[PDB]
């Protein structure tokens, strides 16, 4: 149900006129991506009148606020038409960012649940966001689009939708926080910190050979490949978070070190995943199923390529630098008492090999030529346990429940990970499954962690 | 294929005449029971002619040998029709045990296998047993049926049929590993064991309650429960083995008694048990199911009597001396974290309660009186670790692998429990079920381990 939508939302007034922004090679490749969705729940005993009456008009401020800061973000990507090259990110003075204002009747206890619930439902609060308009030679592109959504008495969610090839993950959620942080102070930028003010000269992104170019009057071919449009389909799958806990962490690298004395690479997040992993391969096989037990298997990630020789690029760097890892082995081995070792052993090693490697990044780019992977075969996770968008308070307080929307349209099994919202070290995994593997899943999860 | 029925095997020259046994109160229920089937095999190079020139002759005598100790087993337990009182187990100089000799052209390295196998061809190697003749005001039922084997080349196959009623489980025991020695040594009587010979004189299981009457002559009103006659019917499920490791019980013991340590009961059995348990459990949610997870679940398992105050029974007295133990809980918590500790505490502290509980088996014999439980909802175990049916050596040497084939037509979920082969403290766990169910109990037994 609608309640207002403010089709404009401008940076406010003290903001630039031009902003226009080329691609580096790290953003290309997202143009060929579907768009981002994420959804915050914020727990409240609120009333319509008042959400009308503050929610609005401070939430309305507080982003335009925020918008002078992250200005592309009212912007459009510009993508060009013929054969004459660079895509940018555009923002001039009159466009701006869609948000609607919704009420809903859903349960929200439900909804913030970490019990499995139906995938098809979390759609109606994350916005839809605007078709292509022309400009000469080139199409623009709406970057971002937010839906706040009351719930009578229980609480607020806030939607984002958004293009990949504008933000990157660190760079959205830095814009959520520095917009709840907005709001929090009643737009006192004193409170703004540094770490939130978005670094825009690109340049800093050396390139040397000349891979934007190469990267891309290649791509330029195959536009149908780059929707343009935003186009969702909601799946029948049903979406459930698990929590792996501070505790339990330390029993897995613990089991690791035991048995694997050798390994240097033996961090949260390569056990967490390297459990995960296993349980996905095992709990196949539980859901009757014909399976190619010699086939390979994938598992990738997304790192940040911030730190990195010249001087690490400034910390707050606006578009992308993310550079996908890639782990990969027979099923066979993956499902068979060693299997947990061994992922730690692989995607541990993954990351061990192309870390300092800068001549990786920029000379032998094929890092954007990682493409033998069976997209249908593979396990790719999406946030990182850095990333805290539980700790955007908009002055409601911090947020109940995080939801990753986007981990459905993948073509073969995606997982959210991020901090727990509660005990300083548990982390939090999102799944998007079929109910009776999500079913065949929970108990694997369950049953491994409980012999810790 | 059929090779030659000896429908005759009477016990040895030196044999008695008269040999008949009333039921004490512990044969009385197994007349309402199914019978029971054990395959043993054994991997040879032998070729046909062989197995006819030797094999045969030799174990028919060994046979005839054995029995002339094991008696009531070429006997009949009479059945009474009217309301007179009194089964009995019968032996008369005449009546013998029905023994075929077959050959077979299927893979016996696939039979011999641990890998979940097609639990319908097995019965192919277990005799069929014969049909109740008829004395004065009684009917006669064949206690005990042997098929044995051949498979060109590979190895010889041991069927046994029989009736609960004679039998014990124990006993059952003893007398193949007497038929082994007494091949194994070319019936050199002074190889038996006194271990293995077997002690008849009843009344020393004492009875002031009057519970064999009782017990009886009120199941003596529904003999259509009792079915006289052997009828089998092979379902398809499909029948693998497990092997849990010394080591591995080590450290579930270890486990519990980080957890939870208080408990005096945690022995290998039971945490044997309590695994699986909770495996069957976990297993049945990962099979996309409607469960009730706040139900009763049942778990039970026989003891054997002999260890009993007045003095402990001879341990080789000849009939029943089982009594059940029964635990129970609600699904919900077995399936939840804490679910294995909480199934070594029940599974524990129902076996401590009823132990030196003499006057529980003989008063307040409503050990009788377990009879509100859901058979549908319950796991009965089979076998024992004490029971070592892999020492059976004929000659041949040791067998390759045991089958406990009526662990199938329970009417909710029924496992083997016996010693490896192998390695001195592992051991074996014998399961028949669903494809699909067998798929996902493969993989959480599988995986719980591993993270051990
Ligand atoms: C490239 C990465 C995936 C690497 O992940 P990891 O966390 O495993 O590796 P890392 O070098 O970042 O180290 C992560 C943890 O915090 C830091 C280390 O001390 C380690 O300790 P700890 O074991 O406490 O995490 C990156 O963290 C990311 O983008 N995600
Ligand atoms: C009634 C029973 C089920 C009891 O089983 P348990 O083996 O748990 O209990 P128990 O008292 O027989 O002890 C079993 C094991 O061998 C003996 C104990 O030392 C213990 O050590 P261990 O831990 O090495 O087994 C019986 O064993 C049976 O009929 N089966």
């Amino acid at each position: 149900a609608s309640v207002i939508e403010q089709c404009q939302v401008v940076p406010s007034p003290g903001s630039a006129t031009e902003l226009t922004l080329p691609l580096t090679y790290f953003d290309h490749v997202w143009l060929a991506f579907h768009r981002m969705r994420r959804i915050l729940f914020y727990k409240l005993p609120i009333s319509r009148p008042d959400f009308v009456q503050t929610i609005i008009p401070t939430l309305k401020d507080s982003l335009s606020l925020t918008l002078k800061y992250y200005l592309p973000l009212a912007g459009n990507v510009a993508c060009p038409q013929d054969w004459s090259g660079y895509p940018e990110l555009r923002y001039v003075t009159g466009n701006s960012v869609s948000v609607i204002f919704s009420e809903s009747d859903m349960d929200f206890n439900y909804l913030i649940g970490y019990h499995p619930r139906n995938t098809k439902d979390f759609y109606h609060f994350v916005p839809q966001l605007a078709e292509p308009k022309d400009a000469p030679g080139v199409q623009l592109a709406p970057v971002l689009a937010i839906q706040v959504t009351l719930f009578p008495n229980h609480g607020i969610s806030i939607g984002f939708t958004n293009h990949h090839v504008a933000g990157d993950g660190a760079t959205i959620v830095k814009f959520v926080r520095a917009w709840a942080l907005l709001n929090k102070f009643g737009g006192d930028e004193q409170f703004l910190a540094n770490e939130f003010i978005p670094f825009y000269d690109r340049s800093v992104i050396k390139d040397p050979n000349g891979v934007g170019m190469s990267i891309w009057n290649e791509m330029k071919k195959y536009k149908h490949m780059m929707k343009m449009s935003d186009v969702v389909t909601p799946p029948d799958k049903v979406r459930g978070t698990f929590i792996i806990t501070r505790h339990d962490i330390g029993k897995l690298k613990n089991l690791v070190l035991t048995r694997r004395p050798k390994l240097t690479h033996v961090t949260s997040f390569t056990v967490t995943c390297a459990y995960v992993w296993t349980c996905i391969i095992k709990s196949e096989a539980a859901t009757g199923e014909e399976i190619d037990e010699n086939g390979m298997e994938f598992f990738g990630c997304a790192a940040d390529c911030r730190a990195q020789f010249n001087p690490p690029l400034p910390p707050s760097y606006f578009g992308n630098a993310l550079v996908g890892y890639v782990a990969r082995t027979r099923q066979v081995d993956l499902a068979g008492k060693e299997g947990f070792t061994i992922a730690v052993e692989l995607i541990g090693e993954a990351i061990r090999k192309r870390m300092k490697d800068e001549e990786w990044i920029l000379s032998g780019s094929w890092f954007k030529e990682y493409d033998k992977v069976d997209a249908k075969r593979s396990l790719s996770v999406a946030g990182s346990p850095k990333l805290d968008l539980y700790a955007a308070d908009f002055g409601w307080g911090r947020p109940e429940k995080l939801e990753f929307v986007s981990i459905d349209n993948d073509d073969g099994i995606s997982m959210s990970l991020s901090k727990s919202k509660d005990s300083d070290g548990d982390l939090e995994i999102g799944l998007s499954l079929s109910k009776t593997r999500m079913n065949a899943f929970a108990a694997m999860f369950t049953h491994g962690i409980s012999f810790l």
